[PDB]
């Protein structure tokens, strides 16, 4: 048998706010974090917004000269893990730092890092290179640096699947929990592309929406007007923790991580099949992880990217999965609020799954003014809705055709 | 309930050979695969050779058309994935298909796509850069690609620890079916970090040896004038598979997997503690894992990078952990020979292990000339040392302070 895993502490940063409860603030009543980028020219660029990370003191965390070693992908990582071992109240002991590890993973990484040191390259040649450049861009330096701070001697890795990311890392951190290797993990993703190869890949692929002249409005999960995504930067983190050890200390139980689904679609490199077929067989796998039956299902965090093809999939897949009760579940895209943070959209997407456990209500999709075809689901336009919900699920596909889902469920 | 692994299928990419017996040939003879590197002019550059692999056709796998979208890492993860999978014998159906998946890692990925594109851009403009940029250089597409290409819907993942991913993979690939998630899987990893940002950041931290003129004898591990690793390029997959399900099918089966530890040094972000503590914690791990005796241990391929603080902490490591026995077992590193594969280091050194049991024959540590202070264990020094080896186990160790161990034993 296994054991059963909880969430005692969460951390954030999102384009909404510098922490979780002023971002589920802006989630709950409706806000957008999406503005045209700043201190960046992007002249030459068919998008020119996305979601910031606005006021991110670093220092709050690390010394000025810690700090400048790490790519703000790493920062962003390092702020939510901080903030969600604080929110935890865990002591770290000689008696328990065995039974504590990370895995924060990141979608692209160090690109902002890359950018900064390839103009170093290409300018001045080779020895203008920083000698924290491998260090402070690789992906796993979230993990190492956290370990190293707080003296975390369990479990140390980094999960890289493009926009499912931070939905994998949180899932494959509560089966080190259950299966008995720790007790505690910090698990999440963090991402900052905002940068020129950022917005430039994803440019070249059209995979952006070009909405320059609303950029509140870009972001438009099932709405027949949306044109892809909005690319936005921030980290998640959750403390996970074997429920008997949160009991002894007398934890703060947000809720429980009963279930964790994967499949992969086999099918294209950056597009989900029409019918969502591998979205599907994931939650489906979540679900008998969890041991429930698909009515037990009251809230979904979709995916909802805003993308033609992706927004579509997931409809297919929750009427599949669901079949007559697809319609009483209320299903929403926190990313119409806070557009698409990547490898970090698992974790604060598993954020606001728990949050709406706790409150009682579905965060809206905003700006879903003209569903398309046969988006007649209830996707909580415009505004939250209070209800009951005892399961969450969060789901994540990404490109190569990964998918996640996570099950939480109400603890008492 | 816990079921048991074995490998049915290897696959590589090396500086030694375009496959897995051609690479063992040069293994066994105690043949570098070290050289000037000739892709790009590294005049400017204080580390000018390397482990490259030599006469690569990815037309024996793929088109031009989706190689050309590729980086090369890519490419050289799907050559090896593929060689696996046909090593294997493995026919997917519909029947199968969802209990087959892949984790096939990197340590840093499409540095040199990122490079170009990055030099595209500051040159040209976003609009020089290729819709094929975020597809064809992060670290998930092995796996995404690997997928598509054979239609495998199982479990989909890619870890990123570094110099540690390829063990981490390969064992978390055995926990997916230990636990029932997977029958077969897909698990290593594959590198290509040699352009200017990599082996100019390698550079910039004075991690490389700069034995420019002689190459071959750069990488000696132990060694009392060793000065640093020498960066080298590949792949490596294995087939792992549940063993009634290798049976079922009259699998020719390597190995069997027994054992897999991790651990975090929780020390210095690029240097390990002088004692190996974090590598002892992880070995026992490890053995505790498979349920061994230490002194059940006959052969240890190290990671053995031919740094000052990396090569004497895994002595100490192995002395801590095996103690007299420690005198008794035989120690090599193959980076002797291949050099340092980073994030797929871990995934050809694993296959090595295997062949190891296989052949009952120890790769020799080349360049071992004068062993340094302390390094007194039996490091098989110059020539293969044919001896009984029933338990194999392969370390690595990377940044962040991560750990990864593999135990592999004969199968009867
Ligand atoms: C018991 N561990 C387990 C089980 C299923 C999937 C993944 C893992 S992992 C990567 O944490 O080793």
């Amino acid at each position: 048998s296994r054991r059963r895993v909880v969430i005692t502490g969460m951390g954030m940063l999102s384009p909404l706010g510098l922490d979780v409860p002023s971002s589920w603030e802006g989630i709950l009543a409706g806000r957008s974090g999406i503005a045209p980028i700043e201190h960046m020219d992007l002249s030459a660029y068919s998008t020119r917004f996305g979601g910031s990370v606005k006021g991110f003191n670093v220092e709050e965390y690390l010394s000025a000269k810690e700090a400048r070693k790490l790519d703000l992908f790493i920062q962003y990582g390092l702020a939510a893990s901080f903030q969600a071992v604080r929110d935890s109240g865990l002591e770290v002991t000689d008696a328990n730092r065995e039974r504590i590890g990370v895995s924060m993973g990141s979608g692209i990484g160090g690109l902002t890092n890359i950018e900064n040191n390839c103009r170093s390259l290409f300018e001045q040649g080779p020895r203008r290179i920083s000698p924290f450049f491998v260090p402070g861009s690789i992906i796993n330096m979230v993990s190492g640096f956290l370990s190293i701070h707080l003296g975390l001697q369990g479990p140390n890795y980094a999960l890289t699947t493009a926009q499912t990311t931070g939905t994998h890392s949180i899932g494959m951190a509560a089966r080190n929990i259950a299966y008995g290797e720790a007790d505690v993990m910090v698990a999440g993703g963090s991402e900052m592309a905002a940068c020129g190869l950022g917005l430039g890949g994803f440019g070249a692929a059209r995979a952006l929406s070009t909405r320059n002249d609303e950029p509140t409005r870009a972001s438009r999960p099932w709405d027949r007007d949306r044109d892809g995504f909005v690319l936005s930067d921030g980290s998640g983190a959750l403390v996970l923790e074997e429920l008997e050890h949160a009991r002894a200390r007398g934890a703060r139980i947000y809720a429980e991580l009963v279930g964790f689904g994967m499949s992969g679609d086999a099918f294209h490199m950056t597009a989900p099949p029409e019918d969502g077929a591998g979205a599907a067989r994931c939650m489906k796998n979540a679900l008998r992880d969890a041991g429930l039956d698909p009515r037990q299902v009251d809230y979904i965090n979709a995916h909802g990217t805003s993308t033609p093809a992706g927004d579509i999939a997931e409809i297919a897949a929750v009427k599949s999965v669901f079949g007559e009760h697809a319609h009483a579940l209320s299903m929403s895209s926190t990313k119409s609020m806070t557009g698409h943070l990547l490898g970090a959209a698992g974790a604060v997407e598993a954020i606001f799954s728990v949050l709406a456990l706790r409150d009682q209500v579905a965060p809206p999709t905003i700006n879903l003014d003209n569903p398309d075809e046969g988006c007649d689901l209830d996707l909580v336009a415009h505004e939250a809705k209070p209800r009951k919900i005892d399961v969450a699920l969060s789901n994540s596909f990404g490109f190569g055709g990964t998918n996640g889902t996570l099950v939480f469920r109400r603890f008492a």
